[PDB]
């Protein structure tokens, strides 16, 4: 026999499981329309030299990779912004701007599931926090879809330029500053010991200034530490004005913490969370306005966008009983009285598609009843049974399932 | 400067490729809603090992496959069929049957374009030709809703029975008949001396009774040389007895060359065409009602289905002009006079996202006149410009673009 379940860290999903799946993918497609997004989609597979950034994380540290046949260094993609990066470096100036692209595409690690979708939305050519502001109302707005609210979750926000400032005049090397936030965004994960030890070793003084700075609870008190027009500050005030002005001020917070853990965000990041403090992340993007010109771009072009994965959601969404199953439906399945029947029970059943209705027609020989049990458990509107006596006077036998003759044109 | 071009062989889709393609799926996933099919997936990584039939096809032999770190053999799965029995096997008796299941993977090889995705049409269950009754029908409704006719297209279609017994009688062991299928299917593309040549090394006088049986034209000319009543030209005839009464009779006819390359068919095989001889089979499948049993089901389950391509049908599409550019459009975009009207700018883009429709905002700063021409760039339909003289009556300015002042509540 062969092996039934999917490989290591892979998942199946029959037609139950997909239904699913496609209701919360039905939400981000439908999101992303309402926001004026344009889909797009790039391989799976990857050069691997996409994602060698040098910088310890977690993505690049856990990258399912191989080499081909002829010797090419290749990945099974760990995120989407590269590809898109990508293709923005592709088409140069020919690329109208501002562009506002998504996609939703499988993305994968080696390490534990090492799979999961992840929509991506963003925004490239806007230098002003009026992206970041539709992208956190797009995230929330998604959510809002899903049926959560403002009470079950929120949008934690700040700005990696805070920090920035203060590697910048603590003496730090700003090459450093990547490392840097990739090490700090684990100080939730793991004890304050480890974190300041891995700061230590990429090179006390400093490393208090970054510690007091993440704990800072207000933006009044940033705007302390920096000054009230320090350029993040001006940027997050008329974030939060924005967010405001949009109808989701309930939705949005202020955390001094919030980092991430991708090497390449330059100003505002953020990401969501359950206010019940069960799960991780629900999602998590930024602003990088420098990756395009590590790219090669002649110029730069600003950039954020942010990921929301297919996995920590389905756990909130069913915590909250946000999941029914949904059963599978069909308008019409088509019965006829016997197989004398089939060419006419046909006839209908083209007859009922012209007309834009999902419809079965019974496929095996099988008894009228049974016909009727099939109907029921396919989740059918309405049962139409094709029969020689109805037939012959230009009729069939409808009967709604949530028998009365019908002429063939009434059908429909 | 990063390599901007996609990994070899495979395909990137920016956003006007990506309209092409969704024009093509939304037609796949359509078709199946209309024929009562069920949506699936699984994961594009398999185990090799479900691969390994060991009979010369095509489909094994370019399989894209490597070694895990962990040293499992995989490989991205070069169809889906594998992986739609290994999940029929999963369930076991807990499947109900009949199961219409359908899905639209990503499929690859090696050895050129290396990836494409193949739109699968599964029907589980089903013993009798009504099975691929519904799944020609089905492809040829695919093909109808894309722009194509019966006279652009068709889909040739015999059955393998005939052959069996052509390969049975002669006296080979019909352990060698999935191979003979395999070598036959390449008849039209080789010469018949070679094709002859492959036969010999499997192991004359029965080569000439399989090329003979291949070049009958008719299926009377088939019930001559088995019999009116042999099982295949009883299936035959009431697959097209059927496919008439579903009114798709043009669309369909008899070649005895048909085979197809996969081993595991056992009855009806067909595939689609184009009637000017120019391209590639737009679509294949047929009936394997053993693959299951093969796999270690205690019981045989009939199954039967096909497989449509997204490369060869857009060729085609192109070609017969179906293809039309479908620039992007949105409904409104909302134009701030300026930068202090952007807070109430976003309450009018809530409330017009509020009521279903797609919009945009301006998001950089920039004068009323680009802004426009960004809105014509855009496909709008509507340009709503948010202006202070307005604001203060409780208006703004609308100005259809395919300026009047209108009260906020008017909009929607
Ligand atoms: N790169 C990346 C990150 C997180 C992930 O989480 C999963 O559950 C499966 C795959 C995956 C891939
Ligand atoms: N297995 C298989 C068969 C045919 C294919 O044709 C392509 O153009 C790309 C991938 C592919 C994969
Ligand atoms: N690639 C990021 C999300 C993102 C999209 N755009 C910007 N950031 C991640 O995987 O977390
Ligand atoms: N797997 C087949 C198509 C198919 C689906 N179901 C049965 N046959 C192919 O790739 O050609």
């Amino acid at each position: 026999m062969v092996e039934t379940e999917p490989v290591q860290g892979c998942r199946d999903f029959p037609p139950e499981a997909m239904r699913c799946r496609r209701h919360l993918f039905d939400v981000f497609h439908a999101t992303a329309k309402t926001f004026g997004f344009e889909e797009y989609d790039a391989p799976v597979l990857e050069s691997e030299e996409l994602y060698i950034r040098k910088a310890g994380e977690e993505i690049t540290e856990q990258m399912f990779n191989f080499i081909t046949k002829g010797g090419h260094r290749v990945a099974l993609r760990p995120e989407m912004t590269p590809s898109l990066a990508r293709l923005l470096l592709g088409k140069g100036r020919s690329l109208l701007l501002p562009a506002k692209w998504y996609s939703i595409p499988q993305c994968w690690r080696y390490e534990r599931r090492r799979e999961h979708y992840q929509w991506n939305m963003d925004i490239v050519g806007v230098k002003s926090v009026s992206a970041e502001v539709e992208l956190v109302c797009a995230a929330c707005w998604a959510m809002r879809s899903l049926g959560l609210s403002s009470k079950d979750v929120g949008i934690k926000v700040n700005s990696r330029k805070v920090l920035q400032t203060v590697v910048e005049q603590a003496g730090v090397t700003s090459d450093k500053f990547a490392p840097v936030c990739v090490i700090v965004d684990k100080m939730e994960k793991i004890p304050r010991e480890e974190v300041e030890a891995q700061l230590a070793v990429l090179g006390p003084t400093v490393v208090d200034a970054i510690t007091t700075t993440l704990s800072l609870k207000s933006i009044d008190e940033i705007a302390q530490r920096v000054g009230e027009e320090h350029e993040a500050v001006k940027e997050l005030r008329q974030f939060f004005e924005q967010v405001e002005a949009y109808g989701y001020g309930d939705w949005v917070l202020f955390d001094a913490s919030v980092v991430r853990g991708l090497a390449y965000y330059t100003g505002i990041v953020f990401e969501g969370f359950d206010r019940e403090g069960k799960f991780r992340a629900l999602c998590g993007g930024g602003r990088y306005d420098n990756l395009l010109t590590t790219y090669g771009s002649p110029t730069p072009i600003p950039c954020a966008g942010f990921g929301f994965g297919d996995c920590v959601i389905v756990e909130l969404l069913q915590e909250k009983r946000l999941l029914p199953d949904i059963p599978h439906v069909v308008d019409d399945v088509v019965i006829p009285f016997d197989e004398s029947m089939r060419p006419h029970a046909l006839a209908v059943l083209r007859r009922l598609r012209d007309a834009g209705r999902s419809a079965d027609i019974i496929l095996d020989k099988k008894k009228v009843v049974q016909a009727f049990n099939y109907a029921d458990r396919v989740g059918a509107v309405r049962a139409v049974l094709v029969a020689p006596e109805e037939w012959e006077r230009g009729e069939v036998q409808v009967k709604m399932l949530r028998g009365f003759a019908v002429p063939l044109d009434r059908l429909v």
